[PDB]
């Protein structure tokens, strides 16, 4: 009867206003002591925030607090990143098109940035400041390593590996897959101390870099944002069983005078080329160096992606680079037999090895003690305390070899587990965990309470014991720990409070700090005014009928009335290295599921097996299978809301989504057909064959080994299966797209016209992956509402 | 009322099987002379069941279409009987004894990498012929086997190898419509010499756009040379390649030669070369020359001992300028100036000499109606010192003209553009002609004497569109001729009677070679109305009648336009073929209506003149003028339901009228859509539009995207249909009005054609956009 509920249509320019309508934090801390207790403050933070656009902050914690009262700071004026050297209060940073720097005695007000000039050509990307001597800073300009000195002013190349597809060489740069799969920004490491080799003078400073080179990786032309030109961008894409760039590590020493001038320039290859020490690496995941420099370090995984190690590399095993046959054998034979790689940790697995930032090696007084996340092991990520026997069994040089199995692999004394259960230690997506030597403790978070809540925990890496938990339940915490570990920030929020940043003050007895409680200090942010019509999300959990427990949010249809069945976008992602269900605000992000949910639709959210933060096995149900696993959680998921609350109609079900959930989306009107009425199809991967390989092989190996997997999961060659009904499928794309080609969204309409199927599209001319200009989000919200308004029936 | 018509509404896959419902022609003939026998002639030309066929015409019903061979052009040399053409990417040949059953094709063999494009046979020795490889001059022995490259202009690497000989440039082929850049010399000197003039192009300076590729596979774009209106076109001159040959067939010796002062300097303002050739007797090459602006057109005669050598010896070259006598020299032998455009005429017939030159000429600038003129014309050697550089101007070359008759006058035109030729009997002194005398809606063969301007006679009988090929022979000729109501015929005409009263030998009917195929039998044929202007300017329209219609009922209309320059819909030839589709649209219960507004082709160029700087704007308020008649006339219009649709500027001028016009077009369906002129080429626009740094005001009202803020804010009033790999009209268009439409908050609809450039080719594309365009008017057009 009247048991349906239908939705207010409305106008264009209504649906425009209602848009428009729904439309009306810091980071990036560095903790600095004062050391000068005649003055109020006792600390300073720097940090990123816009006060409108991005720009660099102070504030002061002063040493007193205002006892039983709330304390704001005040954000005092002085941008992406940055880069500081804490022994010397020097800030460098790559604003506007050039680099900038600045000193922090402690500023009374703004200081104007002191530009930092340049003979060179075209951007200075990627500037880092020399560890060892903050007087130096290093840069890469045209797909090359370059080093500098403020203080005098001299530039110098490093590397010469580049002068268009005629130049496939490239040192100090990370290639596009590590970028966007395996989240590396950067190909060069400072060595953080300074040797005096030779015999009288100077001081050598050197810097690991990866050497890289893209003539055999696949060209794929992306059309150039300056539409009115006309012209496409070039990228060394390398697909899903297409070859990726061959790569090496080399070194690069400089020495320099007392009176602060560059002498001498040198790159540095590995002995044995980096491709006959290592066969069947395929990709550098991570590279950086121990706290004393005694060894550069590396994470190196095989092309399946099911064997990462650790290997250290120390520079004696680095001598001069040269053409000369003769020439290379004598400082090949001039290198010793003790000197060798050692591959310390080795983590293999049936599934696939997620890489974890977590890597902190402990100074030696012989062997190698180092704190390690590992998720292989138990099939969740915890921390370890591993220890490791460095025995040189003696290598000629001169000579070369072929290793053999576990060639390098290195005996491991102890392996203690500081971590267990089925939680896991944030350890990918920028998560790192803080250690005090001082008191033995670690620094982590974790899901230990709970998947919906991110939370900051500490333990020690002497006795594997009490784990004591620092950040308040309820909800889930981004922390940032102080150098002192005296203080703590957390940037925090929950499904019903807006995002606030507390200064914490770790508090009591020396004798004992573990137990150290944290103390609520000062606040650097305080919850937002929620928007005017935002009814937060319902967060609720169910069993599959394989007993495997799933979460979902729910976006109640706002001025409910019992009885009154509501029509239902469903929002989907459902794809790895994502958790869309947690206890964190979501209105920042998805306020138009929101908006969805005021207009009177139902908007159910569910994180189906192959999602993050559940482990390894949960993630694994994904492996050679995409598309045939997550659909049936979804509707299980759909169902079950149905049945808990009463104001589903089911007959009125939209599933929506982007990049994987586009994909899903377009599976969901495929394989479900009765149960969605009409799918909406964000920026889709339509063919697995034309996705990269970094992601697409880890998850569903080579065409070649799953070739009845990638067909049944590529939608494209699906297409019979898609409604012969128009207004069932709207698919959006992002003409710019770099990460999934708009050739995706080309290919599915080619096939859509070649099996007769009707389609809508909507194209983002501008836009890439993410609508980021407002006026094009504003026409894709109103878009969805109208589109919903007309066809979400029967 | 309840008297509005409402089109039967259907499923998708009902929609689908209407419109694959709805889908279920011999050119280019070659007439030679068996002179033995009992058969005359015989008729060879292309056909399908695409390829070389042959019909034996009798000495005394329907014509066999034989086979030769065991194809969209071929060359043929009458002497030696010789066939070369381009079958595969390879080249064949084969010789017409007189074969009874077909032969096999000959394979030519190659050193060359990439294909053999424009292949042409010397027509002084039929044992070599020409082609063009890596956009350069190659020249080969179809008996010896021996090839030889003249022209050195590429590298292998592109963008860094920009210069090119022989091949026509982008503008020069999709604005111009010459596809060539080379022309063999039709005679040789005595060992023999060979010529070519060729056009060799520096497309240093032209701005580079990509494209997507075909392949969509490999995800790469191919790389074109776009010059946009404003911007530098490509740098040209035109060239000699000589090579010697002796007895056996070798080629002993070639030769590079540019002209002896450079090309830039002998002709200033000289921006395209519409067209090149040589006389018959080889004595003159000649050349069309325009100006970047299109207004100043000149025809030149460049004598062969203008050319030397090139060397890098500019002592060497000084030697050779000295050896250039004073007499020889550039003969500007016609000059056709306007306020408005210079339509490009391919109609220009030099007499042989043995000082004067005759010659036949078509001229429309001259009266305002393009008509043939018999032109003496004075070649008096001035004297020059080619040694010296000098620097002319204008009217050094200007020839005096003797006489100037005009063979032809009348408001209508002769026809001229787009590979139309008049046949020259230089026995019976009469030139063989097509033309719109008649009436504008048909294409009739006429005769006139080139001697006297006297009777005109007509050869086509009226009611039907002719297009005809005379015999070399001038004994006989074929027309495939075609009617709005009668698909295409293609009959011979046999011209009998007294050979002592040329002018009125008779066409009479002799053999047919195809019948008019029974129409798809859903298909009543649109019929031809005029109307006038409240400026009292007669326009011509089609109109398909709603099928099985009931008085007193107003139907919804579709008004198809084109309304764009080179262009005629409305005239009397079959429209169901290419236009099927509109019949579709009656057969549904829909009032299609097409309307040749002011600026369309074939009423002489006062009336196509009505665009010039104003593009958009003229065009709309004449489809309405049409429609309101419609509407008056037949009493089954409903104008509170007028949908507008249309390709290309067809695309364009349904965005205008759903923006200039909303109360009369509920909705536009717009394909391929130029919606920013600032972004077309030079050749098309600097003519109609003038130049961006000119025409300001122009530009910006006549581009839609310009104008976005005032399309509809309802949405469903707006289809934007375009082909991925469109290269005439990019998909930037569609792109940037896209990109418009998001920031006034419009809304749009989209339909890709990923793997159509312009038009649509592929069966299963052509029948979605048919089955999509019938799903938007069903539920939209309300």
């Amino acid at each position: 009867p009247a048991a349906r509920f239908q939705v207010q249509k409305h106008s264009w320019d209504g649906l425009r206003s209602i848009i428009h309508g729904s439309r009306k934090a810091p980071h990036d801390f560095q903790f600095v002591q004062k050391t000068d207790e005649s003055g109020p403050h006792s600390h300073r933070l720097y940090y990123l925030g816009m006060p409108r656009e991005n720009s660099l902050l102070y504030s002061e914690i002063p040493k007193k607090v205002r006892k039983e009262a709330l304390l704001l700071l005040s954000w005092k004026q002085m941008i992406t990143s940055y880069d500081f050297h804490s022994e010397s209060g020097l800030f460098l940073f790559q604003a506007s098109n050039s680099l900038f720097h600045c000193r922090d005695g402690f500023m009374v007000s703004p200081m104007k940035p002191l530009e930092i000039k340049t003979q060179c050509s075209g951007p200075r990307m990627d500037p880092k400041i020399c560890p060892a001597d903050p007087a130096f800073f290093s840069f890469i300009n045209n797909s090359d390593l370059w080093v500098a000195n403020i203080e005098t002013g001299e530039e110098r190349r490093l590397t010469f590996c580049h002068q268009v597809l005629d130049d496939p060489k490239s040192a100090g740069v990370a290639t596009f897959v590590i970028q966007e799969e395996f989240d590396r920004f950067t190909g060069y490491w400072w060595c953080p101390t300074a040797s005096w080799e030779g015999s009288e003078g100077l001081k050598t400073l050197r810097i690991l870099y990866e050497e890289v080179d893209e003539s055999e990786v696949e060209v794929i032309h992306v059309p150039s944002p300056a539409l009115e030109e006309r012209k496409t961008d070039s990228y060394r894409y390398p697909r899903t069983g297409s070859k990726n760039p061959k790569i090496a590590l080399k070194l690069a020493e400089f020495q320099t005078d007392s009176q602060g001038k560059i002498v001498s320039t040198q790159e540095k290859e590995l002995v044995q080329p980096f491709s006959s020490l290592f066969p069947k690496v395929e990709y550098i995941a991570r590279a950086g160096w121990t706290r004393d420099g005694k060894y550069a370090w590396a994470m190196f995984l095989d092309r399946p992606q099911q064997w990462l190690q650790l290997v250290l590399l120390p520079p004696a095993l680095f001598i001069p680079s040269t053409e000369n046959e003769e020439q290379r054998l004598a400082s090949a034979r001039a290198v010793p037999r003790n000197v060798q790689p050692y591959v310390v940790y080795e983590e293999v697995t049936n599934v696939w090895i997620n890489v974890h930032d977590i890597f902190y090696p402990f100074p030696q007084s012989d062997e190698l003690c180092f704190l390690r996340a590992n998720e292989c092991k138990t099939g969740f990520c915890h921390l370890y305390k591993v220890t490791a026997v460095l025995k040189s069994q003696g290598y000629d040089w001169s000579e070369p070899f072929s290793p053999g199995e576990d060639e390098f692999k290195c005996p491991i004394k102890e392996e203690i587990a500081l971590t267990s259960g089925e939680w896991e230690v944030l350890a990918r997506h920028g998560s790192k965990i803080w250690v005090n030597e001082e008191t033995k403790l670690v620094y982590f978070q974790g899901t230990k309470d709970t998947p919906l809540e991110h939370h900051l925990y500490v333990v020690s890496y002497e006795a594997a014991g009490e784990i004591v938990r620092l950040t308040t339940p309820g909800f889930s915490h981004s922390c940032s720990m102080s150098q002192n570990f005296d203080m703590f920030v957390s940037h925090y929020s929950s499904v019903s409070t807006p995002p606030c940043v507390h200064v914490y003050k770790l508090s009591g007895p020396d004798d004992d700090p573990l137990h150290k409680q944290p103390r609520f200090w000062a606040s650097m942010m305080e919850a937002a005014s929620c928007p005017p019509d935002y009814v937060p999300p319902e967060i609720f959990h169910f069993h599959t009928r394989s007993d495997v427990r799933l979460y979902g949010m729910i976006y109640k249809p706002h001025a409910l009335q019992p009885g009154k069945k509501h029509p239902t976008v469903l929002f989907v992602y459902g794809g790895p290295q994502v958790q869309l269900v947690n206890n964190s605000f979501k209105g920042i992000k998805y306020l138009r599921l929101n908006t969805l949910a005021s207009l009177g639709y139902a908007v159910v959210v569910i994180d189906g097996r192959g999602s993050c933060q559940r482990g390894l096995r949960f993630e694994g149900a994904l492996k050679n299978q995409m598309g045939q696993v997550e659909i049936e959680d979804q509707v299980e998921g759909l169902q079950f809301v149905a049945e808990k609350y009463g104001f589903i109609d089911l007959s009125r079900v939209a599933i929506h989504g982007w990049s994987y959930g586009g994909f899903l989306s377009l599976m969901g009107l495929i394989h479900k057909p009765q149960v969605f009425k009409v799918a909406i199809a964000g920026a889709p991967v339509t063919v697995w064959m034309a996705y990269d390989t970094g992601y697409t092989e880890r998850y569903m190996d080579v065409p070649e080994n799953n070739q009845h997997g990638y067909e049944a999961g590529s939608v494209a060659l699906h297409v019979e299966k898609l409604p012969n009904e128009p207004n069932r499928l709207l698919i959006l794309h992002g003409f710019l797209d770099e990460n999934v080609h708009f050739f995706h969204t080309n290919f599915l309409v080619s096939q859509l016209i070649r099996a007769g199927k009707p389609y809508q599209l909507q194209i983002y001319p501008n836009e890439r992956h993410s609508i980021r200009c407002p006026e094009s989000g504003e026409h894709y919200e109103v878009t969805l509402l109208h589109f919903l308004q007309e066809y979400l029936h029967h």
